[PDB]
């Protein structure tokens, strides 16, 4: 059992998410 | 039982999600 | 049993998902 | 058994998903 | 038991899904 | 214009949905 | 424009979802 | 333009979701 | 414009969401 | 433009989220 | 006289998981 | 007289997990 | 007389975990 | 006379974990 | 005379954990 | 000699929105 | 000799919003 | 000799929002 | 010889917002 | 002789906000 991930990221400019888990509620009663 | 994997990804401008895992409610009641 | 993925993108300008997994709610009561 | 799968994408301006998994709920009661 | 597969697309502009797998409820009760 | 809508369930016990809007992706890349 | 919407439900044991909206991504790449 | 919208559930144990609105990655690289 | 919803819930026994909104990552690199 | 929302929950034994926004991240890298 | 909706359940027993 | 919606829902026993 | 709606639940017995 | 909503739940017994 | 919302819950019991 | 896959794609433009 | 696969992508020019 | 994979991507350009 | 991945990626211009 | 993974990525130009 082996798992092998690799992973290269070029970003100029960034707004919003890379390689990231977010979450955001915005609900409303 | 082997997995290998590989990413790669350029970006000029990001405005949205790359790679990632996103989750918003916006629920309403 | 082997499992071999390869990923390659270029991107000029992003405003949705690439490579990513979203859950949006948007729910109404 | 052996699974091999290799993506290629070039992408100018992104407005949807590419290789991404998004729900959305969007219902109404 | 061998199963490849080779994706290569080119794309100016997306408004839609390329790759994707997409669910949508608008369900309304 | 009108829109009339009644609902009514009994349930023993659940291991699905009732009256409810489920996504799943369970995709593989 | 005038819209009605009753619900009423009765469960035991509940495992799943009820008036719910639900989302998994569960993906792989 | 008026909507109108009434619930009544009665529970006795519950292990899921009830007029929630749940989000859930579980997404693997 | 005039948009009503009542709700009245009555639960033994908690082990899920009720009238909640929630997410979780659970996700891997 | 007019929003009216009645909420009345009644709990024995909580575990879970009543009327709550949880947010958990549990990634791994 | 009915110009709307009656619906009635009636259950008599017990669940058991 | 109901223009609405009336619903009745009775349960007569026990739940055990 | 009803114009709107009229929800009852009426529940005899006890939840055992 | 009812123009709005009325809910009305009844629980008798005890939650035991 | 209702032109809002009327709630009502009534338990009867014990909660042991 | 080629017992896989070749596959070339060539755009000669520009994309304007 | 390919006996896996080879995939090339070339695009000249620019992208604007 | 390719057994594996090779993927190549160039863009010649600039992007502007 | 390739027996595993080779991944290339170049490109000449610039990023303005 | 690769058995495993190689990742190249090559940027001329300059980001500007």
């Amino acid at each position: 059992t082996q798992r092998l991930a690799n992973f290269l990221v070029h970003s100029g400019n960034n707004f919003g998410a890379i390689l990231s888990s977010t979450n955001v509620g915005s609900n409303t009663y």
